[PDB]
C-alpha cells in the first residue's frame, strides 16, 4: 500500500468539507513522482464528521470509472490522508470560464458524454450523486474530465421538484441534475437560474418554466435537457440511454467540426 513518507506536501489546494487539500506528490513502488492532491480531515467532530470522512473515502476508492476523480491510496493512521490524482486544470467552472473564447461545442458535448457514463456508471448500482455540478467536476486535460466526490444549504437551483420538496434523491433526480449540469457546461459556467434567489425556484419550476437554451446548444441536445427536467421522474430518461443520445450528438458535432 502507501506509506507516509512515499508523500511529501509542498503547497495548498484549498478548503474541503472536512478539512485542508493539499497538492503533493506521490512516489510509487516503482519510484515514479505522481502529482496528488491530498485530502486532510480536520482534527475534530470526534466519531461523526471523521467518520463520514473515512466512509467516503471507502467508496471513492472503491470507484473506477475513466470520468470519475481516482483515488490513489489512503493514509489512516491519524492525521489521515486521502491521496487523490491530481488534475492540473482545477475546476471545470473555472476552466470554462478561462477559455470561453477558444472551447467549441464539440468539447462541451464531449465533457457532458464523459460525465454521463460516470452516471450511468452510479446508475447501474443505484448509487446517487447529489452533487452533478461544474464546480465538482474536474479537469484533467482539456479532452477529459472527471465527476468529483460528491455522494444544509442545498443545491436548491441544480435540484429536481421531487428534491427540493421533499428530499428525495433517486437516480431519476440526478437525471434532472446532471441536466443542469450540461446547462452550465453549455453556459461557460453560468450558475442555474442565477436571476432568481434560492427561494423562488420551485415555484418558477412548478409552473413548467425551465432553463433557456444556451446560445451555443444545439437544438437536439435541448430537447434532451428537457426530457431529464420532465416534471415526473419516472418519464425522465434513464443515463444509459443518455448515452447512447449524448453519443450519436457528439458523433455528429466531430463530423460538423471537421469538414
Ligand atoms: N484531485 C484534485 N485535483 C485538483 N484540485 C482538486 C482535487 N481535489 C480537490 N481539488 C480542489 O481542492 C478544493 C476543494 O476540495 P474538494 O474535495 O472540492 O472539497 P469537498 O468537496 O468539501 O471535499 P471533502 O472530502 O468534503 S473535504 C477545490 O479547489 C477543488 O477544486
Amino acid at each position: 500500500g502507501i506509506a507516509r513518507e512515499d508523500v511529501v506536501l509542498n503547497r495548498i489546494l484549498g478548503e474541503g468539507f472536512f478539512g485542508e487539500v493539499y497538492e503533493g506528490v506521490y512516489t510509487n513502488h516503482k519510484g515514479e513522482k505522481i502529482n496528488v492532491a491530498v485530502k486532510t480531515c480536520k482534527k475534530d467532530c470526534t466519531l461523526d464528521n471523521k467518520e463520514k470522512f473515512m466512509s467516503e473515502a471507502v467508496i471513492m476508492k472503491n470507484l473506477d470509472h475513466p470520468h470519475i476523480v481516482k483515488l490513489i491510496g489512503i493514509i489512516e493512521e491519524e492525521p489521515t490522508w486521502i491521496i487523490m490524482e491530481l488534475y492540473p486544470y482545477g475546476e471545470l467552472g473555472h476552466y470554462l470560464e478561462r477559455n470561453k473564447n477558444s472551447l467549441k461545442v464539440l468539447t462541451l458535448v464531449l465533457y457532458s458524454l464523459q460525465i454521463c457514463k460516470a452516471m450511468a456508471y452510479l446508475e447501474s448500482i443505484n448509487c446517487v450523486h447529489r452533487d452533478i455540478a461544474v464546480r465538482n467536476i474536474l479537469v484533467a486535460s482539456p479532452e477529459c474530465v472527471k465527476l468529483g466526490d460528491f455522494g444544509t444549504r442545498l443545491p436548491i437551483k441544480w435540484m429536481s421538484p421531487e428534491s427540493i420538496n421533499f428530499r428525495r434523491f433517486t437516480t431519476a433526480s440526478d437525471v434532472w441534475m446532471f441536466a443542469v449540469c450540461m446547462w452550465e457546461i453549455l453556459s461557460f459556467g453560468k450558475q442555474p437560474f442565477f436571476w432568481l434567489e434560492n427561494k423562488d425556484v420551485i415555484g418558477v419550476l412548478e409552473k413548467g418554466d425551465r432553463l433557456p437554451k444556451p446560445d451555443l446548444c444545439p437544438p437536439v441536445l435541448y430537447t434532451l435537457m428537457t426530457r431529464c427536467w420532465d416534471y415526473d421522474p419516472s418519464d425522465r430518461p434513464r443515463f444509459t440511454e443518455l448515452v447512447c443520445s449524448l453519443s450519436d450528438v457528439y458523433q455528429m458535432e466531430k463530423d460538423i467540426a471537421m469538414e
